[PDB]
């Protein structure tokens, strides 16, 4: 009966698109949107406990072989599927030509060392990192905690074996409880989906016209091809049924699509991975990493929009400019956060790499138009972002 | 032997009232007051762990019937006992006439959407909400966690039943430990009560004179009538012996009276509810909620002081304005936090409701005079605030 | 094979001292130093969980006798060994005369009630204190929690005994797991030691010359005499073989020396105390306390530098001023935090005690010179600070 999410999604996208066409976006923002916001509030509630607990228990696996190999593989999957998404976005923005009318405007006025990021992946107080919603530091600590718990259960002493067993059970009992709540809040998901889709359709409905229609088309048709030409093809190569994969991932896909936060849909994403029969050692490490590392819809978006500005500015991006886009957009997609709208902010990075700084007021003009339709683009962008998460999660799972 | 709190309270209110009448409030603030502050520090120490643990364990009950019915009942009790307390304060401030001398002054210069409060009751990181002292968000998460733990203990699998039992046991052992510390710090309570009663008596002793004596009298007599005509009567109606109820609640009453923080006296309040034989499913959820939601002494205070200001300005508050006072003071008593002094700040809200803004310097004169005696009033105010918590807690407990 | 820390330390101090003598301190700060920083990041990661868990489990001991006696003894040991370290620094700074050349400079421009510290040792939300890295408040709460758990295990009811045993096991399983991680990160310690020692050798290598060489010499020779004439002698008096004690504490000593943070080396310090056969009731409470309370190398440093400044200004510190130096530097060493550089900051306190404020630009000249060589001093300073922790920890352990 949970397929009523589509019922809540489809006709919900209509009632908002109607009211917004009569100056009722304020009525949606005052009555309808709070319900969909509450849905996101409930989803964010479960992220930190379900990620920490499942990954401590998920570290009940061969630490050198399993964790090391699933890591060094999924990072190569993530890097390859993101480098292919930005090239596909380039190809889309090359077949298409979103920037046609050179529209100048005035008053745009837009706008972290690597060692300072890597050294912060290792926390200095996991109680704070858990209390501050830092997923990568708590992934690191929970990996080390579960491995230490496993080493405790293999000693000759029974007291330390009994204590480690008592700790790991309570942590698993927490994880199981968090998954049951995921099912509970996913039962309310059709209402929250209906509300969040009435908004962003009553607000950013009529805006998408002209050259904005081309860039939205170029992204979405490239996003579907990313699902088909990459995920579907690579799933069949490793012998994973694509139709059944999508039939299960409908929940996490649409939840990411409507919420636009890959970190907010991670509880649903983790539960779907449990539903398809994936080892906890796999999805509890692969998915929270890919939530902030694997952004395929972002790199495609970023590769399309980076042509739209230059195409609307007359700038001719040579093959070298396209390759620097491919490289820089991958790096920007890694840094892009699992929160709604972040990809538009880090899109500046690839714009700077091609000698198109946001300082130029003419560049800031087109940038303001993209942020005016980001809500639409971000929905499908996050969906493919999480779809690639579950794809490589299942691929590396069935690789072991 | 713990009744020496009264011994520490009574003669402690004298030694401060004596020393304060000879310019020794600095000696109390430098030597005596730190002991009562440490008492509050120990009480605040236990609030977050004892509330989270006891309510997770308290969620080992029929979730639809028990929790739903105890909720929809205690919220109506809270709304009715607060709406009666503000009317009783109005009746007191009408029998009395605190504002007689129109005293003008110079240099007063005094001085959250509902959806932003309701949507904030649902946390987004329970690790942080526990680390930030947010009782309403941790109440919500602990309800859902215990229900999920109960649903885990009813599955056919033994592993998830063992893990859920392991988790719920450690949480209960934490709650039990917190209650034992409550008894330990309650043994030191007579000293902290003696110290906190030397202060506010050495500081705010002779201050209460004239119109200040009238408004303080009208408040306390309404608070006693609220205790007698409401709590005692409704206790007897539901077959609860009032005298034995007071014999149980003596600890939480004097602690709330002395501490003035309903959230700081909540550990003592929770222990008293256990001692009088209440199930955790009832009191462990009702009390922390009512600590911040149910404030009857606040609504009575606010209903009395809002008359004193208008009476000291000559403005005639019509019967319609008196009804808006009843409504707004209830809302302000709901929003008032369980920390000392919040009710005087939330009095501004009902003052705005009657067209008496704090911007007007004549309004700021009487407002600053009320804040100059708030300490004394706040003591009895918090006492009735927690008394109404324990009253309805026992009523709805014996209703099941 | 872990003795390769010395291999990483010794020749590591050379490769930095070489590269730093050719303008390659930036190459060390950009490539070498991040490795030693990561080592400190991993060490800080374990401090809060291993201290809370081990001390809750360590509270499984006779609370009045054991904890009370180990406390009232180790606080007297700490006060005596710190009062002797500052006198030894005075004797060193009197045998030596670091301040010889009165060097005036321009542009120095340098630069908490006791009740507010004591009352802050008692937390008001242990979830926050754990999430904020506050070791003294979590020490207090963990003492009270473990004692309450012990009182729970001695009741006639079996349910509360089972829950308390379930809680204490999971906490012990956490402590054991943290100790296993301490061994894991201590295996990486030789690399982090090699990186942190190449730094402050490439940075502060040639700097120590002249009066800087004299004050640094006076500090270290007093630190060694503090180790020999105090620790070694008092160990032998209480029947502890000094050579075997060093063979155990070699890890914590070199880690403290290299990290300069007594709180960052506390996990290694706690593990060494376990390896040398100390009950958790003693060391797990004594060590985290002494980490921030017992700093003998700090008081010696402060006693030496306070002479160097006055000697570089010509002011004659009388015997009475020398006694106030002893007292205030002990207080400054008590208040000094377990983070690198705090002792130089707390040196201002004893400088104010002798009428030598940092406001005087001539005082700020010598002060800036001491802060220009504080890094090396701090290395040996922290080493003796933690050495005195483990010394008295073992003494009071074998006293029970
Ligand atoms: N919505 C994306 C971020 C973005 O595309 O800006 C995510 O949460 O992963
Ligand atoms: N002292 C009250 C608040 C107030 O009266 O301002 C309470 O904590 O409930
Ligand atoms: N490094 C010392 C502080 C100092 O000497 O400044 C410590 O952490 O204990
Ligand atoms: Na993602
Ligand atoms: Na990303
Ligand atoms: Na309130
Ligand atoms: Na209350
Ligand atoms: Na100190
Ligand atoms: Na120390």
């Amino acid at each position: 009966v949970l397929q009523k999410i589509l019922i809540g999604l489809i006709l919900g996208a209509i009632v908002g698109l109607i009211l917004g066409h009569y100056g009722y976006a304020d009525a949606v923002k005052t009555y309808v949107k709070p319900f969909g916001d509450l849905f996101v509030r409930l989803l964010k509630m479960l992220v930190m406990p379900i990620v920490f607990a499942s990954l401590v228990v998920g570290a009940a696996s061969i630490s050198p072989a399993r964790l090391g190999r699933v890591g060094v593989k999924i990072v190569v999957y993530y890097l390859l599927t993101s480098a292919f998404a930005v090239t596909l976005g380039i190809i889309m923005a090359r077949l298409f030509n979103p920037g046609a009318g050179i529209h100048l405007a005035v008053g745009g006025q837009q706008f972290p060392p690597l060692v300072k990021i890597l050294l912060d992946i290792v926390p200095t107080n996991p109680f704070g990192a858990l209390a501050n919603g830092q997923v990568l530091p708590t992934i690191f600590f929970a990996i080390i905690l579960g491995i230490a718990i496993t080493y405790l259960m293999n000693s000759e002493n029974e007291k330390v074996r009994k204590s480690a067993e008592t700790l790991l059970d309570a942590i698993n009992g927490l994880a199981e409880a968090m998954y049951k709540i995921v099912n509970g809040v996913m039962q309310y998901a059709p209402i929250g989906v209906f509300a969040l889709i009435a908004y962003c359709m009553a607000e950013q409905g009529v805006k998408v016209v002209g050259e904005l229609a081309k860039v939205t088309a170029a992204v979405y048709v490239g996003l579907t091809l990313q699902i088909l030409l990459v995920y579907f093809v690579l799933l069949k190569i490793y012998g994973i049924d694509p139709i059944s994969f999508i039939k299960k991932a409908k929940d996490a896909m649409l939840t990411a699509f409507v919420t636009r936060s890959s970190s907010g849909t991670l509880p649903v994403t983790m539960r779907v991975a449990k539903e398809m029969g994936i080892s906890e050692g796999i999805y509890s490490f692969t998915l929270p990493l890919g939530a902030t590392i694997n952004m395929d819809g972002t790199a495609l978006y970023q590769g399309v929009s980076t042509f739209f500005i230059a195409n609307a500015l007359g700038s001719h991006l040579t093959v070298g400019q396209q390759l620097t886009i491919v490289l820089t957009a991958v790096l920007a997609s890694i840094g892009t956060a699992g929160v709604p709208g972040a990809g538009a902010i880090m899109l500046a990075m690839v714009l700077e790499s091609v000698g198109l700084p946001l300082t130029d007021p003419n560049v800031a003009a087109a940038y303001a138009m993209i942020l005016g339709i980001d809500c639409i683009l971000d929905m499908g962008r996050t969906m493919v972002n999480v779809t690639g998460d579950l794809t490589g999660t299942a691929i590396v799972a069935k690789t072991e």
